[PDB]
């Protein structure tokens, strides 16, 4: 959900358009994304797992597993695998609109509020 979000709908923020220059733009959309972090038995891992893919537990109804718990999941290949659950992460993603009418979907890390200190990288390439 949008609980804990530090950016609101209608707020003016600064972000890089694909042209490399930074502009003032308006927040037109906002959404949350919840991903699980797991370590697969094959020695690899994921920080983007869909909570619905866990088959050993009904995570949508009962909530996430305990940290360190061995779980069973169904991978994108349609096969069952076991993995160690590590953590659950919820992040906030926004949609912005520039003065020319073009739009972009951005992570919170790529936007700057009009109150925070802008790095020199941003300040030198900032438009009027």
């Amino acid at each position: 959900s949008m609980l804990g979000a530090d950016v609101s709908l209608g707020q003016v923020v600064i972000t890089k358009n694909r042209n490399g220059l930074y502009y003032r733009c308006r927040v037109i959309g906002a959404a949350s994304q919840t991903c699980y972090e797991v370590n697969f038995d094959d020695g690899s891992y994921s920080d983007n797992l869909y909570p619905e893919s866990i088959t050993s537990r009904d995570c949508v109804q009962l909530g996430p597993p305990s940290e360190g718990e061995l779980v069973e999941l169904r991978w994108t290949d349609g096969n069952l695998y076991k993995a160690k659950f590590i953590s659950s992460v919820t992040s906030h993603i926004y949609q912005v609109e520039f003065e020319d009418g073009s739009q972009l979907t951005v992570k919170r890390g790529d936007i700057f509020t009009l109150e925070e200190e802008l790095p020199k990288r941003v300040r030198s390439r900032l438009s009027l």
